[PDB]
């Protein structure tokens, strides 16, 4: 059975790696094969059990059925190697090929799962919508983790893979700003300027670098800029004077922090968490047949996924807004590669109970 | 039995009031009596069941035994009225006297419970210390609620009680600043200046007022100033140049926000929650027999209790710090009295399970 393969591997826990451990891999293709031939089936199988717990009307959508079919095909291909000899040179070539194969094929899972959620809302619940939120954080975090392993192995055996041991933080920030700004200019015919301030408390006046995945940092800052820009342009639309977006970067002993500050009018505290809510953030997918500029907010789960990127390596992404004034968004990244450990979801009794269960200890307002 | 009185009333839930409802009371002593003769025993009894669930070595301390004895005496005195005639003028005089009696006697519960926690740490656990954190938020929130009812009734029948329908927010802030500053000058022989900015988005350039309890707002800002000041003076000690504390007040449609910003060097994200942790924040009580200035941090649970004040009426108090640079503390208050509903703990099966129970669904770092 294919349910049997899934059940067997889902019993196991994923094995989180530190950023330092990823970095030591890039220094032996055989040592990666032995790791990944178990780890990948375990990671795939754990998340696949949760897909199965989705509301039937979500599960049954064309998009989710497509995504599930991809996971099933991927598992079966990796489980073709379970016994195949560790000493065999063809098998490891075939593995690195299968990994490269799987990586370079399904870049589309994130918007496709997001289409499934649209298909779900369109044809059809508050009880099960808590399940959807729980699942999607776990699914997308799992995906980040699985993609990380596929990317490292394909880059090394196909800068230490996708890790830059010396990630230039301000450079990434400025690239994120310029790319967001181009989109802002397109949609609003104007855009806020950037004011960038830095403090290396660790070593004052020296460049701020960390061991990091640059494309992760990019996704986070690019998405935050888009959000800051939209808030700014929509708030000050009447005045025609648009306050800059202010970014403060600090390297401390333990935390790299990127604070992004806008004067876009804020959101009250009751509402601010909606920005991280999949069911609320499920906006229409921009249509192909138009020359009209793409809006800076909408489809694609930019903010919730940005936060998952922060949290993946034990960082965080927090928003706090002052309604009527503006918003601060703060990225927290671990300054030390040894503190940077994968945050991985695991399927077990506790995960299953979350889908099948549900603060009585406080009086309701 | 006295356990029996407690059990009977603890079955009931506390009945949270809105700020608007408190305000309508002050417009009929008889209508308050009928309310409080049930509500007070219910509130006392619910919290008393949780005191009983404390670790034995905490429960048995002299200080906690004293506090429990006060709760027991208070309950017994209010339950002297349960049947006594609602139409009787002497009984209502005797009730308003009993309420006034109870209020004007035990102003000391908060440091006394905090002494109990010192006595507990001194002579004696990580499992039960989660119970202590859970209890103390609930106990101190309960206390705020019970004191509120005692204060309203004693003020009205002994500005709408302790509620000011037109609380001048900046005035309270400046009073909090000056009082903190005097203590800062005493301990550090210097202090940061205040920079105060305001925005009434609701009605631009008009004074910012809300329906609120001024002494609650005072406690919050005074405690935050002390914290901002200590961080500032201790960070910049070598330079002898001390950056101002910057406060931004905004009235929006739904939220009154007070942002307090310091350049006191911050705390990494791993540690920032310790400021709200009772067992970690349990510092030595300042000794009487000295002329040495009292430190701005230490004994008394200022920050955790400040946050309980914010949350009591559906507000919040959040900290976010940039390690190596500084910290923002944000008070969130409901702008509308009708959104301002008491947040009350309730004893039931769920509360009991919290003491007798214990994220397996994620991999540990
Ligand atoms: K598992
Ligand atoms: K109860």
């Amino acid at each position: 059975g294919v349910p049997g393969q899934v059940d067997f591997y889902a019993r196991f826990s994923p094995s989180p790696l530190s950023m330092k451990q990823f970095l030591d891999f890039g220094s032996c293709e055989k040592t990666s094969f032995m790791f990944l031939r178990q780890e990948l089936p375990v990671r795939l199988a754990n998340i696949m059990k949760e897909i199965s717990l989705l509301p039937d009307n979500l599960l049954r959508t064309p998009s989710v059925q497509l995504v599930q079919s991809w996971y099933i095909q991927s598992l079966q291909e990796l489980l073709d190697f379970k016994d195949k000899s560790a000493e065999d040179a063809k098998a490891i070539y075939d593995f690195t090929d299968t990994v490269i194969r799987i990586r370079n094929r399904h870049n589309d899972v994130i918007p496709t799962m997001a289409q499934g959620v649209i298909e779900y809302k369109e044809s059809f619940d508050p009880v099960t919508s808590q399940n959807v939120q729980y699942f999607l954080d776990r699914f997308y975090m799992s995906r980040i983790s699985i993609r990380m392993l596929l990317n490292q192995h394909s880059l090394l055996f196909g800068h230490i893979g996708s890790i830059n041991p010396n990630c230039n933080v301000l450079e990434v920030i400025k690239d994120g700003y310029e790319n967001a700004r181009r989109l802002c200019d397109l949609y609003y015919i104007n855009s806020p300027e950037l004011e960038l301030e830095e403090l290396n408390a660790k070593s004052p006046g020296q460049p701020i670098q960390v061991v990091y995945v640059p494309s992760h940092l990019y996704h986070m800052v690019f998405e935050l800029f888009k959000n800051a820009m939209r808030a700014t342009m929509e708030h000050h639309a009447n005045r025609g004077v648009y306050p800059p977006i202010q970014v403060h970067v600090t390297l401390g002993n333990e935390d790299l922090t990127v604070k992004m500050s806008d004067r876009g009018g804020g959101v009250p505290l009751r509402k601010i968490d909606r920005l991280f809510n999949y069911m609320y953030s499920t906006a229409p997918r921009p249509r192909v047949e138009t020359s009209r500029a793409v809006p800076l907010a909408g489809f694609g789960y930019g903010l919730p996924i940005s936060r998952l990127y922060a949290q993946y390596f034990q960082g965080d992404l927090k928003l706090y807004s002052l309604e009527g004034y503006g918003t601060d968004a703060v990225i927290y990244i671990k300054a030390l590669s040894t503190d940077s450990i994968e945050r991985l979801p695991v399927y077990n009794k506790a995960a299953w109970k979350h889908y099948n269960t549900n603060a009585d200890d406080w009086c309701v307002p």
